[PDB]
């Protein structure tokens, strides 16, 4: 799996820094539970989650949601069944003209 | 505002290449319903759905994600509550300052 923006934050910032989830959740305005989630990789990033991590750390919102996408688009590739899926889906050129 | 996924789906796919809803719906192998709440921005378009229409329209799968993700964008600039929000949020620099401080 791809570096999602949880690494990024665990790793390059709040180990780092020597900061704690708890500071960091003060820092963003938002629950504990909801940086844990995202460090853990069991919540994806929202754009409003960027926005504060874009604020607290001085990035652009971009750099976050660009790590998000990356991981999104692998998910995506690496579910078999729904490739399968995309596999037997028809074209609009196929449609319209049959 | 932007143009949402929906509206470039409808306004400039269906009705030039006059296409049902249901028809796009059996292309895509999706429920009527799903094409539908995308149409009308009841349903976030998905990663999954931008692949699906990515190949029925050969396109790109970005080229739809990045409609959503502009309207995503848009909705966070328009919510006065985050953005007062965003603007009381402290740095981590300052943080750092204040609490070597102590």
């Amino acid at each position: 799996k791809p570096t999602t923006p949880g690494d990024i934050l665990l790793y390059e910032y709040l180990e780092p820094l020597d900061l704690k989830i708890n500071e960091l959740a003060e820092l963003l305005h938002v629950h504990r539970n909801s940086v844990s989630a995202l460090i853990n990789n069991n919540r994806k990033l929202t754009t409003e989650m960027a926005f504060r991590l874009a604020k607290v750390f001085d990035t652009t919102v971009d750099f976050w949601l660009n790590l998000q996408a990356a991981v999104d688009l692998w998910e995506v590739e690496n579910n078999m069944r729904t490739q399968e899926e995309l596999g037997r889906i028809e074209t609009v050129a196929e449609y319209l003209a049959r």
